[PDB]
C-alpha cells in the first residue's frame, strides 16, 4: 500500500544517511527538500545531508527541492529505473542549487 | 591539435544543428542561458548556449542560468550519443553550478 511503501523509501533514506561517515570523505553536504508524490497525497521530507538528519516537514530555503512520485523512487531503489532514464523521461523535478543536485547524482 | 579542433567544431556544429532545429514557438522547457566548458588540453573550450534566444556563441556569458563543465571525450561521447546526460552525471562526468530545475529539464530534452 502507499503507507507501507512510503515508510519503506524513507527508512531506506535514513540507512543511507546513518552510515555517512560525518568526517570521512564528503560531497553532498547541504539541505534538500524531498516531496513524494502518492496517489493519496504529497510526502513531504527534509533531508539534512549536512547536518545527517532526516525530518518530516517542509523546510524553509532548502539547497535542493526534488519531487518525485512514489513508484518512480521505489524503482530507483530497487535499481529497475537508472536515475539516468528517470531524468531522460522527466520524472524528476528539481529547483535549487545544481551542484548539489549533480553531487547527489553521483552518490545516489 | 588538429584532433581536438576537429571534436570542438563538431561538437559545436552539432550543438547549432539542434539548437537551429527548435520551433521558437513550439513546446518549450529549457529557456535558459547555459555556459558550456569544455576542457581540452589546448585549453578550455568556452560557449554560449542561449536557449531563450536559441543562438550559440564562443564566450563566457555573465550570470548564466547554468554553468556545465565537462572533459573533451566526455563531450564528444554525450555529443554522438556514446554517453547519457544521465550515466555521465552519475559518473562524476559532469560539474554544473546554477539552476538545477534547467538543468534537469536539460536533461530530458536532449
Ligand atoms: C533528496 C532527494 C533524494 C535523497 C536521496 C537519498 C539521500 C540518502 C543519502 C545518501 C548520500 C550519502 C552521501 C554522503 C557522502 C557524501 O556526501 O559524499
Ligand atoms: C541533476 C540530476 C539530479 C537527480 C538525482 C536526484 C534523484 C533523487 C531520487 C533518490 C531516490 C533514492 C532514495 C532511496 C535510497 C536508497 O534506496 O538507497
Ligand atoms: C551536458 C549538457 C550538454 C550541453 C549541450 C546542449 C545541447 C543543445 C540543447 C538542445 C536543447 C533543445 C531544447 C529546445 C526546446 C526546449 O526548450 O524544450
Amino acid at each position: 500500500g502507499i503507507r507501507m511503501s512510503v515508510e519503506t523509501i524513507i527508512e531506506r533514506i535514513k540507512a543511507r544517511v546513518g552510515a555517512v561517515d560525518p568526517n570521512g570523505p564528503r560531497k553532498v553536504l547541504g539541505v534538500f527538500q524531498l516531496n513524494i508524490k502518492t496517489a493519496s497525497g504529497v510526502e513531504q521530507w527534509i533531508v539534512d545531508l549536512k547536518q545527517l538528519k532526516v525530518d518530516q516537514g517542509v523546510f524553509a530555503s532548502p539547497d535542493v527541492t526534488v519531487t518525485v512520485g512514489l513508484e518512480d523512487m521505489l524503482a530507483i531503489s530497487g535499481k529497475t529505473l537508472t536515475v539516468g532514464d528517470a531524468l531522460k523521461q522527466g520524472k524528476i523535478e528539481l529547483s535549487g542549487d545544481a551542484d548539489l543536485a549533480a553531487k547527489l547524482a553521483e552518490v545516489i
